[PDB]
């Protein structure tokens, strides 16, 4: 019992992780087989940042002059690209650490594990979810950029993200790790700003799901509902719609609990409405987003 | 910028983890050097757990009753012993992966990483605190006992906590690596109560300064208060008396934000007395009390 955000193991991460260096900058890059992937800014000048030219700046860059070192020995460099908004460094060493691994590009409302990393030494580990306006809510200092975040299966780590830079609001934004932005964020020191931050709805039903299998049943209430009542009432509170695709991935948890899906759905329409009224559900004061059904059914089942 | 509950990277934890079995009992213990630690009520039939004699147990039990399997490679049992609640397995093989580590007991406030484990397999990692009532509030299964809770300081790992119950309530039991445990908690399957869980006053101030560092700044108030005037408003609110110890613990951040303790003491005050008023503090709808101050600095100043 008792249910927890919760990051996978970061031990897998942590074997991959080498600090990159070009010229006066250093951050973090990702050692897998005999390439070193990092964000391309990694070759700016705080005044190339401004309105950079990566392609031109990448004509004044050669292999020598990205250093990349893992614990503390240096890498050679024998080859370098750009993918869209990262840098593939080709080094002479295959990881011997490298585990399996697959790179994905995943949708809003996914969740993922970040190991926060400075000069290529991990400082800690936490749980983010892509946000339905492609930002995260990370922890994140100067040096961090590099960072990844991950999901496991068993053995797989697949990488979803890579971090790039914080917005002036403070809120996050990075690529997968073919160097696509999440979002319409560019790696540029310009003014952007995040759209609506809506709460993703499905993880908050399935989060009111692990409530409920942990004794957290005050807000049950003796109501139902319909998709288009309870997604009326989502729209004017910021949810994210609901879809017969979340009410399907919802099923699990329906069926452990003996709670319809439109049922739970009508009890959150109550919490919007009425309030938590000074009370909690899983020690939170507010409704939780960044666990998915699958998080749900991992931690409430102990997969490995 | 940015504040996440984080944990410590999870890997040198990982690299110590492995199955216990003893009869058809199978949890998690703790490989370091030639020792696998262990709760010792893996000896117990849950006909046993009701009113366990452990030494007489233990008779019925030789070296090769006890089952270690670290991956899929089982190790031999060479010597047994039980320290307090902890069987100590001497097995024929030093953990090649043994990091420096220390066995340390925490102070109720102190928080730390646990690596949630099921058949010695890594599952998750989350951060936790010692609560007043020396209870934590995990995410444990059955399986998920010896499992530890860690605090990393650079290479070392220090050892705080080993998993062993759950109380009827839900929240969690368990020892020191040398077996007492926290609380007045025994390892039988008899109704135990908790006390009172006050909150960490210490962890929601520095909380607080993490706050003002990172630009949620609507709770600084015009008031400051002194140490009885706040302890008195505490006691009311079953926060923790604040001490100057604590006082001087907050000293950094204090420094760093130009924010006098007592200052943001007069601030919680309001907080406590007035409530949030439906506004969140760090993404939160209530004072986080998870975070010491040494967290907050840590991550605050990007320690690896
Ligand atoms: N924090 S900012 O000045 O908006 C910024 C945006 C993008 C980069 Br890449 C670097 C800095
Ligand atoms: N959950 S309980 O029945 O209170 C319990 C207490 C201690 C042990 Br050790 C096992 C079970």
């Amino acid at each position: 019992s008792g249910f927890r955000k919760m990051a996978f193991p970061s031990g897998k991460v942590e074997g991959c992780m080498v600090q990159v260096t070009c010229g006066t900058t250093t951050l973090n890059g990702l050692w897998l087989d005999d390439v070193v992937y990092c964000p391309r800014h990694v070759i700016c000048t705080s005044e190339d940042m401004l309105n950079p030219n990566y392609e031109d700046l990448l004509i004044r860059k050669s292999n020598h002059n990205f250093l990349v070192q893992a614990g503390n020995v240096q890498l050679r460099v024998i080859g370098h690209s750009m993918q869209n908004c990262v840098l593939k460094l080709k080094v002479d060493t295959a990881n011997p650490k490298t585990p399996k691994y697959k790179f994905v590009r995943i949708q809003p409302g996914q969740t993922f594990s970040v190991l926060a990393c400075y000069n290529g030494s991990p400082s800690g580990v936490y749980q983010c979810a892509m946000r339905p306006n492609f930002t995260i809510k990370g922890s994140f200092l100067n040096g961090s950029c590099g960072s990844v975040g991950f999901n496991i299966d068993y053995d797989c780590v697949s990488f979803c993200y890579m971090h790039h830079m914080e917005l002036p609001t403070g809120v996050h934004a990075g690529t997968d790790l073919e160097g696509n932005f999440y979002g319409p964020f560019v790696d540029r020191q310009t003014a952007q700003a995040a759209g609506t931050d809506t709460t993703i709805t499905v993880n908050v039903l399935a989060w009111l799901y692990a409530a409920v299998i942990n004794g957290d049943r005050w807000f049950l209430n003796r109501f139902t509902t319909t998709l288009n009542d309870f997604n009326l009432v989502a729209m004017k509170y910021n949810y994210e719609p609901l879809t017969q695709d979340h009410v399907d991935i919802l099923g699990p948890l329906s069926a452990q609990t003996g709670i319809a899906v439109l049922d739970m759905c009508a009890s959150l329409k109550e919490l919007l409405q009425n309030g938590m009224n000074g009370r909690t559900i899983l020690g939170s004061a507010l409704l939780e987003d960044e666990f998915t059904p699958f998080d749900v059914v991992r931690q409430c089942s102990g997969v490995t």
